[PDB]
């Protein structure tokens, strides 16, 4: 059988009342020739890709026909807590909730997803997750490739595991609350290994890492280069080279690619050192997508600037904020070991070389910030608005991994786990990788968040999330 071609997600703009329409709602989804029971935004799966322009308000109207409350949180986008959609932003089974988002930063590849309490990491595994596109006046004066779904495509990256009838088999237990979920099936926009007919000239990809818990590090199979242009936050001051791109859960990197007659090529994910990553079929580079040249000239160009990068400020007077991540020793151990039990010796490949006690050791609250679980009802500190903070997050006390992610702002990190940034990761982000050691980012809020609608501060590992590495803070 051929490829089936990428799917594209359609790009949704707002009506003459200046509403854009999501419905979230279950679906049916084929992998592999099996049916499954899927959640998706205006579908079946997954979700379309909704366009903001810097310095415009759109109204979003949000319909909840799952018979779960949800919520709808927009990742990388700094809007106030109101409208943040975090684990307060409370969606009922059946109604609808609307808000108008005033778009104020750069052009960013952003996306959104559900953030219910407790539940985040079941709903996106069964489906629901969405882009958004955001434009300003600087990018389109680049002319960078920008014809969507032909040389300006997303690539939404996501594993799944499934059960022998074929549904989504998703379990938050302890070995998965330990390691995270994770399974064996690669999906490209909720494909399984596509292939996209891309013009003769540069591709750009708009790469998401989708997953619950793995870590991605795509390269090409025939090692031409990728070119980064744009973080999680948007474009990079210049484009940087790479041969191969880590990307974390929830991050985003925009990346231009040559495309030449003749050579179709794979985008791959090469394995990575993560607990539980490397088992078949990720012991070996993956494939994610083949691309197929065209022999029709592509016309968007790779500039030799993108946008100016302000300098960090300095860091002397600022408010240094510490959040150290932890996690129960004895359920990490339990988690772990469940593990190797199951998959054995593979399960820690590429690494450097029974009854009830009660509520106080439920795993469902063992990973905790500064001593504690999430309490939603607790946020711990409040935020200065509009005033640089340093916030220093350690991991040290495990070596799990920890992408942390901070909702309300796009941040500059000033050491990525013991490390200054890679040039490509050095300009705005809203992720930083914390494992084993710790991490220092710069941050400022430009909006506020109440204590009925905070912000979170979390490790996008979304098992870890549900049970408890979270907290809350207000700003303003
Ligand atoms: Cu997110
Ligand atoms: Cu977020
Ligand atoms: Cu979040
Ligand atoms: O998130």
């Amino acid at each position: 059988a051929e490829r089936p071609t990428l799917p594209i997600p359609d790009l949704l703009t707002t009506d003459a009342r200046n509403r854009i329409q999501l419905t979230i709602g279950a679906g049916q989804s084929t992998f592999g020739g099996k049916t499954a029971t899927t959640w998706g935004y205006n579908g079946n799966l997954l979700g379309p890709a909704v366009k903001l322009q810097r310095g415009k308000a759109v109204t979003v109207d949000i319909y909840n026909q799952l018979t779960e409350e949800t919520t709808l949180h927009w990742h990388g986008l700094e809007v106030p807590g109101e409208v943040d959609g975090g684990p307060q932003g409370i969606i009922p089974p059946g109604g609808k909730r609307s808000v108008t988002l005033n778009v104020d930063q750069p052009a960013a590849t952003c996306w959104f997803h559900p953030h219910q309490h407790g539940k985040t990491g079941r709903q996106v595994a069964m489906g629901l997750a969405g882009l958004v596109v955001i434009e300003d006046d600087e990018i389109l004066k680049l002319m960078l490739p920008k014809q969507w779904g032909i040389d300006d495509v997303p690539v939404i990256v996501q594993d799944k595991k499934f059960s022998a009838d074929g549904q989504i088999d998703y379990q938050l237990d302890v070995m998965t609350a330990a390691v995270g979920w994770f399974g064996d099936t690669l999906l490209t926009n909720g494909a399984i290994y596509p292939q996209h007919a891309a013009p003769r000239g540069w591709l750009r990809l708009r790469l998401l890492n989708g997953c619950n818990a793995r870590s991605l590090n795509f390269a090409t199979s025939d090692n031409r280069p990728l070119y980064v242009i744009a973080s999680d936050g948007g474009l990079l001051p210049e484009p940087v080279k790479v041969s191969e791109l880590p990307v974390l859960m929830g991050e985003r990197f925009e990346v231009l690619v040559e495309v030449n007659d003749n050579k179709p090529f794979d985008l791959v994910t090469l394995p990575v050192s993560q607990m539980g990553m490397a088992i078949a079929p990720f012991d070996k580079p993956h494939p994610v997508m083949r691309i197929q040249p065209i022999a029709i000239s592509a016309s968007g160009a790779l500039p030799d600037t993108l946008s100016s990068l302000p300098a960090l400020p300095s860091l002397e007077g600022l408010t240094v904020r510490k959040l150290q991540l932890s996690m129960d020793p004895m359920l990490d151990m339990m988690g772990m070991q469940m593990l190797m039990e199951k998959y054995g010796d593979q399960a820690m490949a590429g690494m450097d070389h029974h009854m009830n006690h009660g509520g106080k050791f439920d795993f469902h609250h063992a990973n905790k910030i500064n001593g504690q679980a999430f309490d939603m009802n607790k946020p711990m500190f409040a935020a200065a608005k509009g005033q640089y903070e340093r916030w220093v997050i350690s991991g040290v006390g495990d070596m799990m991994l920890h992408p942390f992610h901070i909702h309300g702002t796009q941040f500059r990190i000033l050491s990525e786990n013991g490390k200054p940034p890679a040039a490509h990761r050095a300009g705005w982000k809203d992720t930083v990788k914390v494992e084993g050691n710790v991490s220092e980012v710069l941050v400022k809020f430009n909006h506020d968040a109440p204590k009925e609608h905070a912000y979170m501060a979390h490790s996008h590992l979304l098992e870890h999330q549900d049970t408890g590495m979270m907290l809350g803070f207000t700003v303003g």
